[PDB]
This record gives C-alpha cells, sequence and structure tokens, in this order.
C-alpha cells in the first residue's frame, strides 16, 4: 500500500531520539525542555528513538494511549524544519 493506498511510507522526519539520561531517570529537564523526546507508559521506541504523533500534528489524534509523542514546544521547532527539509519534494 505504500506506493498505490497510503503515502505514509516512512516517518524519516517524525522519528526522534530518546534522552540518554531519562533512560536512567537522572535527566534535568522536563518534556516540554528537554533537548530529546521523552516517552510515557503507551509511546513506542524503536533503535533509542521515538515517533512523533503525526495524528497530532495533521489535526487527527484522540487516544487516550497514545503509542507516539505528541510533540512539546521545544521540539516543534526542530520537528518543523526537519519536515519542511523533505515536504518540498513528492512522487507518489
Ligand atoms: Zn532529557
Ligand atoms: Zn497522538
Amino acid at each position: 500500500m505504500a506506493v498505490s493506498v497510503t503515502p505514509i511510507r516512512d516517518t524519516k522526519w517524525l522519528t526522534l531520539e530518546v534522552c540518554r539520561e531519562f533512560q536512567r531517570g537522572t535527566c534535568s529537564r522536563p518534556d516540554t525542555e528537554c533537548k530529546f523526546a521523552h516517552p510515557s507508559k503507551s509511546c513506542q521506541v524503536e533503535n533509542g528513538r521515538v515517533i512523533a504523533c503525526f495524528d497530532s500534528l495533521k489535526g487527527r489524534c484522540s487516544r487516550e494511549n497514545c503509542k507516539y509523542l505528541h510533540p512539546p514546544p521545544h521540539l516543534k521547532t526542530q520537528l518543523e524544519i526537519n519536515g519542511r527539509n523533505n515536504l518540498i519534494q513528492q512522487k507518489n
């Protein structure tokens, strides 16, 4: 479906890294101010990274156990600019 029914074939700009100090509960900033992402409980992680909620960014999310990182003000600036670096080109 990646090239015929669903164009959301990847998350290259949304797959934000996790905070290293938060992995041992020794970080010094909240999720709203840190340099990396801070998963809650239901948030799914892969290879030391977490996917930001595309549904929350596009205006579709309504979950209570969302597996994706709702983007904080300190990282929305990074996600905007990461998205702008790829949204400028498409073929399918
Ligand atoms: Zn942190
Ligand atoms: Zn969400």
